[PDB]
């Protein structure tokens, strides 16, 4: 289907005022290593002041934080989630489906991802790729995309709406229990997939 839509909301998203464009792929390739991130070392690795640093996090409501106040979490996050995003070993986690498609591309690794079907718990899986997917396992996995919302943070507005299914039929099914959700849409892994592509291609343009 046309995902422009979805592409640009995403974009307006992250390019926002005061949105995360210019510290994402920093602070993600940052938590890939698998530790906190302190504000302080964000900022040096972005040359930003802090206050900067801060207002970019402030807006981003749902960043997640340890106990000493660290980063552990914006997308791609310490603290267990239903998406598995494993690299080298390391077992790390993602807000939504459409995140484990983007970041490897963002971070320069090869991720083996896992979850469950939204609709029916079965375990589905596939290898990630700055470039490619393999190992689809299933091999009609689908993905749920929502419009994302003006403003809104994003993890409670398109992340906890954004799921892996088993199929494009069993996702479809489920889909026709949630019209609620504003542009609700059933795609294809692959087509997902596709997405995040031009998700990162205008992100990393966009990009001092
Ligand atoms: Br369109
Ligand atoms: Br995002």
């Amino acid at each position: 289907m046309k995902l422009a839509p979805y592409i640009l909301e995403l974009l307006t998203s992250v390019n926002r005022t005061n949105g995360t464009a210019d510290l994402l792929v920093p602070l993600l390739r940052e938590l890939a290593k698998g530790r906190p991130v302190s504000r302080t070392t964000l900022a040096g690795i972005l040359d930003w002041p802090a206050e900067r640093v801060a207002a970019v996090l402030e807006q981003a409501t749902s960043t997640e934080y340890d106990k000493d106040g660290n980063i552990i979490g914006y997308g791609l996050t310490l603290r267990e989630t239903s998406y598995v995003f494993e690299i080298d070993d390391r077992r790390l986690y993602a807000w939504c489906a459409l995140d484990t498609l983007i970041f490897p591309a963002l971070i320069g690794r090869t991720a083996r991802v896992s979850s469950h079907c939204a609709a029916t718990g079965a375990p589905v899986s596939l290898t990630v790729s700055p470039s490619e997917i393999q190992a689809v396992e299933p091999a009609g996995m689908a993905v749920s995309l929502v419009l994302p919302q003006e403003a809104a943070d994003v993890r409670q507005s398109f992340c906890c709406h954004v799921h892996f299914f088993a199929s494009v039929p069993t996702a479809e099914d489920w889909a026709s229990k949630h019209q609620g959700l504003e542009g609700l849409a059933i795609v294809s892994v692959h087509e997902a997939f596709g997405l995040g592509q031009e998700f990162n291609r205008h992100l990393l343009q966009t990009m001092s």
